[PDB]
């Protein structure tokens, strides 16, 4: 099925749980179908990824799977994969350069999470927003849907400015930012929710609110990282909801889009894995 084939994987990291799950699932599926995997990990360095792409181009695999990262940086190099005549597949990276993008429904996810947040707020209150990854396609969608939904609720507002969630030291940088913002806004109704396009900073934000003794603010994020899920399920914790994805499914499905294409078969422009919203009572 991939028996005489070599598939390159280029991911920007395996630093955290979702990324590691997706990356491992790709490798496992390539080998399962009888293929050879050339697995490259950029260690959250963009310039590393660039040269890792160069490597893959020069190694001439039967196809390349690209995972996450900044689109604007990648674009000319993605173009050169097309120039080399190598089939390109992505996980999460929504680009015209790809035959297929395997991912989740970030449009529904983005909306439902935002809707849950305003439901929990009861249609009124202010929202602290971490928006440091907007150049990543899925976070662009997740942010856009949140902001669109909030247009309908004039008493639900995003506080200025938006904070920048970062890699590395994500959790502590978020914890420190939230602490700053609780100092700036101490009163019992000034801030009511905290949002990010992913789980990991919300782990920190929750820890900070807990340490501040604030039971009145809830946090919201996306991925379903075991630490944030457990916080959502805990009734003592201010973690409010999480969009739980299936990275292991996403990685698996991307490889069979590759395997389908190489067997001369029709592949759809995208493939969604399912995701659920998980809230405190649900």
């Amino acid at each position: 099925s991939l028996e005489g084939k070599t598939i390159g994987i280029t991911a920007i990291g395996t630093d955290h749980d979702w990324d590691l799950k997706a990356y491992q699932a790709q490798i496992a599926e390539i080998e399962r179908l009888g293929g050879t995997a050339i697995a490259l990990d950029a260690g959250r360095n963009d310039q590393t990824q660039v040269s890792q792409i160069q490597t893959l181009i020069a190694q001439k695999p039967d196809a390349i799977i690209e995972q996450l990262g900044n689109l604007d940086v990648l674009n000319p190099w993605l173009q050169k994969i097309n120039d080399a005549g190598i089939p390109l597949f992505t996980v999460d990276t929504a680009t015209p350069h790809a035959i297929n993008n395997t991912t989740s429904n970030n449009y529904s996810i983005g909306a439902e999470l935002a809707l849950q947040m305003v439901a929990d707020l009861g249609g009124k209150g202010n929202v602290l927003v971490f928006n440091g990854f907007y150049s990543v396609p899925v976070c662009k969608i997740r942010y856009d849907q949140m902001k669109y939904v909030l247009e309908a609720f004039p008493d639900v507002k995003i506080i200025e400015p938006e904070l920048r969630d970062v890699i590395p030291n994500t959790i502590q940088s978020a914890y420190s930012n939230v602490t700053d913002m609780l100092t700036k806004y101490p009163n019992e109704g000034d801030v009511g929710a905290i949002w990010a396009c992913w789980d990991v900073p919300m782990i920190g934000a929750t820890q900070a609110l807990q340490a501040a003794g604030r039971t009145d603010i809830r946090t919201y994020g996306v991925d379903g990282s075991p630490e944030f899920v457990e916080m959502v399920a805990d009734p003592e914790s201010p973690a409010g909801a999480v969009a739980a994805q299936q990275p292991s499914e996403i990685g698996k499905l991307a490889v069979q889009n590759v395997a389908r294409h190489l067997a001369g078969q029709e592949v759809k422009p995208f493939t969604f894995a399912p995701a659920v919203l998980i809230t405190k009572e649900n």
